[PDB]
């Protein structure tokens, strides 16, 4: 399962200067996918990020490209040379009213007025199409400020007309609440698991997306996949990447967040979980530690957690066939969990996220660096190959502890006492070879 | 041995094809009409698998051989018959004028423009044509340039009728699920329980038979067992025996979950386990099956709870409290048979046993077939080969392999396919086809080749 070619999956160019509400394509694209000056397309990124724009011509833009400026990417969450989806879209209608929010660093100190200064400014006149989600620019007087949509209605797109109501009234929204957003895990953010990722989306999208591919050739497919492997391989990584990835709907259940539950609760919110799934279906349930709800019916020395284990096995066969649901589940203890739940039916397929070699380590060692600072000498090749038995786990340690070793460097610059951290140590602040050979050294 | 074979009787007869014939209309040779006193015009009650029945109006038919019925597709449908397939047929004289039917369309017939359902296609289905129809019918209707399924829903009088002038026809709702229509027309029934042929006269000759005629056992003197234990290894078809039985009977069937009882509160374990005993004898006669035994009844010595041991001893208290004229059977199944507590073995409680083991080669085959008969193969899929090379086998490792071979075939056309995709592909859609080379596949990858060592 590897990326298609399709006419309207393009390659995200740049477009600097851009407006935010512009995508640009070549003439013979546009013929080709029957779009017009003008309309409104809608594009689609990764994690399930989408964004709705005005397509216009560009004789300087190759045919298999899209061209759009930084805010757009950031919106898609793409970068250049990724690919998008592009579609018509004409059921845009006028927005009644939206409301948006200030990032709260874009508006320390003296305001004026938000919609006067800046919103009304950005929007008059210019029919822009927006949608719930899209973080933006403007400028107004000598100054820029961040919004966020946070409601649209008719929901969750809409034109913004002269008659929009445009409101920014409530407490702006945190920088760090939006970076956490920003930066929320995808299937990029997995590295050396790209046969388990495959193997995921046969056994769990695949099904859920295209059900009649299996009535088809008359084939139920499996609903209950187990990954399994050692502590830190990346499967809680896995379960998020998923979570923020799928177009179905997702219902996480912990399996210690179970556990610290009363007695009788436990069950509840196991029966609370399989209904919203089912109500809310296609649907994927992940039930991230399965050992700690499921231990083998012998290894339990209470009536509560063998009653907790029979609840799942019920609420398992309770799924009907007809139900649109599929059962991911992690643990790194496999041969703890009670057997009946490993029955046909059941969790009868397995998936190993085990140890990666090499260039498996690369690939986590790049994403793991990737919003780090790192000196030119730094060779993530060279710590690929020195790291051998290390999982995913260690390898975010490892890099955690060449910054952490960094920053320990510059303790003759740094007073924990000050206000602020002298300007230079902070602009300066990289890490070296010479740091991860230090983390390299120290060791597990 | 397997003695209870389908006897012939002068009224059931093998089902023959009608193509283009109206849904209401069953055809017989005049001989056969002759012998059941059936007259031309006469209204007939149907009876085919899985307790499904058919409303009919029966017309005499001289290509018709007097063993064989003519019905339609939609007929053969409604009783859950094919082509080959014997139903048994008898006079319906009881058939009174409806007062109301309620029915729903399929949603997938339904999809778009609609114009008024009644006006364009039921009132000119029904039009003075006195249909009998039965609650829970399926039925196809052409209306302007387009094709409608409903459901027959509800009747009054229940469960059938004969659609009048005066009969008044509900079409108002939301549409009832393709797949749970699906779901309902691929209930488990006997035919699909392979490699069980001596056990299934066993469940027969101990369950069904006391139940429907307890005056046989009263006349020669003999009560019969009242507890039947089906054990075996897992997968070997145990639960899928309680479906058949369950969808089969004409007793009223009780399903009793082990690890559901075992998932309740203290108190409420015990107290669902009397409700269905209470369910069962106020309803008789009455089958009640205790899937997975060993989770309610594990020996009193591997328990370490007081309310786990007072589920045994409420369990056990309910079979003996089953007193003889109840005309209740229990059923049980386990793939742990040594685990349960000796006291539930004992004489009137437990006291009869049904191996439900590994099939051989022929009863691989069954399985097989059951498995594939609504799978798209190829031509060269050779199951009788398929099932000489499943040696230890049970029908669960034959269902994976079935699935696995299909999902092999699925996965051939990934390079056809795109995830992304709203829509799959017309032609990969309808090329789509299991071969042998993909059940070669699937015997390769294995606890299928990992199992045929065990069973030697
Ligand atoms: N394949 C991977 N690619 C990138 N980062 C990884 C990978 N595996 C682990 N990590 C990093 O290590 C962190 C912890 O990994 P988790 O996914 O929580 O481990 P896990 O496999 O769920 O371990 P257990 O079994 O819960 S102790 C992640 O948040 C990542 O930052
Ligand atoms: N004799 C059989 N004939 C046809 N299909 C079978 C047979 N046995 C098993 N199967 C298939 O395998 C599936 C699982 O069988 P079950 O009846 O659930 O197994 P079981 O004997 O109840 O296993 P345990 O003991 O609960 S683990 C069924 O739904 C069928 O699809
Ligand atoms: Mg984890
Ligand atoms: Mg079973």
């Amino acid at each position: 399962l590897k990326q298609k070619n399709r006419p309207n999956r393009l390659i995200v160019d740049e477009a600097i200067n851009e407006d935010n509400s512009v995508v640009s394509l070549s003439q013979p694209k546009m013929d080709e996918l029957q779009l017009f000056r003008g309309d409104t397309v809608l594009l689609k990124g990764k994690k399930r990020r989408e964004a709705v724009c005005i397509v216009l011509s560009d004789d300087t833009c190759s045919d298999e490209k899209i061209r759009m400026n930084r805010v757009v990417r950031n919106n898609l969450r793409v970068r250049l040379g990724d690919v998008i989806s592009i579609q018509p879209c004409p059921d845009v209608k006028y927005g009644k009213r939206i409301h948006v929010l200030p990032i709260d660093d874009t508006v320390e100190g003296i305001t004026g007025n938000l919609f006067e200064v800046y919103l009304k400014p950005y929007f008059l006149e210019a029919y822009r199409p927006i949608r719930k989600g899209d973080i933006f620019l403007v400028h107004g007087g000598m100054r820029a400020v961040e919004f966020k949509v946070v409601e649209t209605d008719p929901s969750p797109y809409c034109i913004v007309a002269p008659d929009t109501v445009i409101h920014c009234e409530g407490e702006p929204i945190k920088r760090e609440d939006e970076e956490e957003s920003l930066n929320e895990v995808g299937y990029d953010d997995i590295g050396g698991c790209r046969k388990q990722l495959a193997q995921i989306k046969e056994m769990v999208e695949l099904p859920l997306r295209h059900p009649a591919l299996f009535k088809a050739i008359g084939v139920k497919p499996p609903r209950g996949i187990l990954l399994y492997g050692p502590p830190g391989t990346g499967k809680t990584l896995i379960a998020r990447a998923v979570a923020n990835e799928t177009g179905a709907f997702f219902f996480l259940i912990n399996g210690p967040e179970i556990m610290s539950k009363l007695a009788g609760e436990s069950e509840s919110n196991l029966r609370k979980a399989f209904e919203e799934a089912e109500k809310n279906a296609p649907a994927i349930i992940f039930i991230d530690e399965l050992d700690a709800i499921a231990p083998k019916r012998e290894k339990t020395h209470g009536e509560v957690e063998r009653r907790i284990v029979s609840q799942l096995l019920t609420l398992m066969d309770g799924l009907k066939q007809r139900a649109h649901v599929i059962v991911m589940a992690a643990t790194n203890r496999p041969n703890s969990i009670d057997p009946a739940l490993r029955r046909f039916g059941r969790f009868d397929r397995e998936v190993d996220i085990g140890i990666p070699d090499a260039t498996g380590r690369l690939e986590i060692l790049q994403i793991h660096t990737k919003n780090m600072k790192l000196a030119d000498d730094v060779d993530l090749e060279q710590v690929a190959n020195e790291t051998h038995g290390h999982v995913g786990a260690d390898l975010a340690a490892l890099c955690s502890e060449a910054a952490l070793q960094a920053i320990r460097k510059k303790m003759d610059l740094i007073d924990l006492e000050d206000e602020t951290i002298d300007a230079e140590v902070m602009n300066s602040l990289a890490v070296t070879m010479d740091d991860f050979r230090w983390a390299l050294s120290q060791s597990n």
